[PDB]
């Protein structure tokens, strides 16, 4: 049967199912309703930066149509909705003056979700730093971001926290550090060679450190000022794609483990254990900032749950560890990516070149976190796959590959959970086709089709699959 034995009965009692979006990717009204620009508005408006010179000015226009989209997620039997608040829609300059119209939007969205029986899971940050803070402070290179982010978080806790009980601070700080400061392909476009300046060997580590310190400061503020009255929780969202040793050799197994540590351990070891992974300390040395004992104690235990975005898996091949002139965070790992074993690809690719369809990667990742980090509460905060541009409407709706994707990946998640992993929830990226960063509207991740000419929504087969699987 097309559900492949899956239903709410196949998951733990009270397991949470939802869908996910982010502000810049779906809201639209980017320069309206009092919203100030983010670094992504500046980046997307520069010719050549995004596919087709597209931008999030209108996106899916969820700003005007949010009740339609909430009605739709309820009709599909979801329990929860993960979305983000745009910092520059609340504080156009990132600090100081509050945009009351922006505040009213999120109030209206939250209230409607609750009216419809959908639990809000709210991200404070999803790549969309206020442009004013980039220009004035240098963004995530500046330790002052801890204070700036904390004041923003404080306002959100105060304003929405009587209703919102499930918060996340950041979304994938690894990707910010990697793409923004190592490779220089996302804003602020920094890297050793880049026109904007930068240093691919040092800046990604500075940035990650400041994300961890800011997360910790925001959570300390929540716990000391708001938690007694509000009784909610705050976590963080981290990306984790799986790494599998190419062979059982000592060096291939070491390589796969090094990749895990540089990928997820970079954040989880501080959040769980209060230090950076030993291998990163050993290889990155004085380029890796040191937490003071007080800072490490603030960071350790500061996530009430760990959000994991899980998409794909790679084979890793090793080498003898070498003394090397530092060049980049990426080269620091001393690993070799490989996409076939025994003459077979690890999986077929979705539309995005990086996205290999490997359902057992989901089991790999969840099992690994369970075994290595004392089985913390995990929420799968995003998982999904994309269709290419230029299909007909009907071709978009017949998304049989995405149906197979979710059935297979959710079967592997169920496998990890049945073996004892503490997973509390699962969220599909995305509710809607949306603005896919550098790919613009050329990549379609939604279980709901969005016609970007007319803005109409049409559920795809994968939406109906969820509705059938999730019926109460
Ligand atoms: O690449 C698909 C999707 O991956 C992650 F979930 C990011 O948080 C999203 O912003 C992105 O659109
Ligand atoms: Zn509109």
């Amino acid at each position: 049967n097309w559900l492949g034995g899956l239903s709410r009965a196949a998951f733990p009692k009270r397991f949470v199912f939802g869908t996910v979006t982010s502000a810049y990717q779906v809201e639209g009204m980017a320069a309206s309703g009092g919203r100030g620009p983010s670094i992504w508005d500046a980046f997307a408006h520069t010719p050549g930066n995004v596919a087709g010179n597209q931008n999030g000015d209108v996106a899916t226009d969820q700003y005007h149509r949010y009740k339609e989209d909430v009605n739709l997620m309820k009709s599909l039997n979801f329990d929860a909705y993960r979305f983000s608040i745009s910092w520059s829609r609340i504080f156009p300059d990132g600090e100081g003056r509050v945009n009351q119209e922006g505040v009213a939007y999120y109030n209206n969205l939250i209230n409607y979700l609750l009216q419809k029986g959908i639990t809000p899971y709210v991200n404070l940050y999803h790549y969309d730093l206020p442009l004013a803070l980039e220009k004035k402070y240098g963004g995530w290179l500046n330790a002052k971001m801890a204070d700036l982010f904390t004041e923003y978080a404080d306002f959100c806790f105060k304003t929405f926290g009587n209703r919102v009980k499930h918060w996340f601070t950041f979304n994938e700080p690894r990707i910010v550090a990697l793409l923004g400061y190592d490779q220089g392909t996302n804003p602020p476009k920094r890297c050793t060679k880049c026109a904007a300046g930068g240093n691919s060997a040092t800046e990604p580590y500075i940035v990650a450190h400041n994300f961890l310190l800011s997360h910790a400061a925001a959570v300390a503020r929540y716990r000391t000022k708001y938690q007694a009255a509000q009784q909610g929780k705050v976590g963080i969202v981290l990306d984790f794609n799986w790494y599998e040793a190419l062979s059982n050799s000592t060096e291939d197994q070491a390589a796969a483990q090094r990749a895990r540590d540089f990928h997820i351990g970079w954040y989880l070891d501080p959040l769980i254990n209060g230090h950076y992974p030993q291998i990163m300390q050993d290889l990155v040395k004085d380029r890796l900032p040191k937490f003071t004992p007080e800072q490490a104690r603030l960071v350790k235990g500061s996530a009430d749950y760990i959000g994991i975005n899980q998409y794909t898996a790679s084979y890793m091949k090793g080498q003898q560890l070498m003394q090397q002139t530092p060049t980049s965070y990426s080269a620091d790992w001393q690993v070799t990516y490989v996409f076939a074993k025994n003459g077979k690809p690890i999986g077929p690719q979705a539309n995005s070149n990086w996205l290999y369809i490997v359902p057992w990667g989901m089991y790999g990742c969840v099992n690994y976190i369970k075994q290595k980090y004392g089985n913390p509460t995990v929420v799968i905060t995003g998982n999904g796959m994309d269709q290419p541009a230029n299909l007909s409407r009907d071709q978009y709706l017949r998304d049989t590959t995405r149906v197979h994707f979710y059935r297979s990946y959710l079967t592997q998640l169920k496998k990890a959970i049945d073996e004892g992993a503490n997973v509390a929830g699962y969220f599909a990226w995305s509710l809607l086709d949306n603005f896919e960063w550098l790919s613009g509207y050329t990549s379609k991740f939604g279980i709901v089709y969005v016609d970007f000419n007319t803005l109409e929504r049409h559920p795809k087969a994968s939406a109906y699959w969820f509705r059938d699987m999730l019926k109460h």
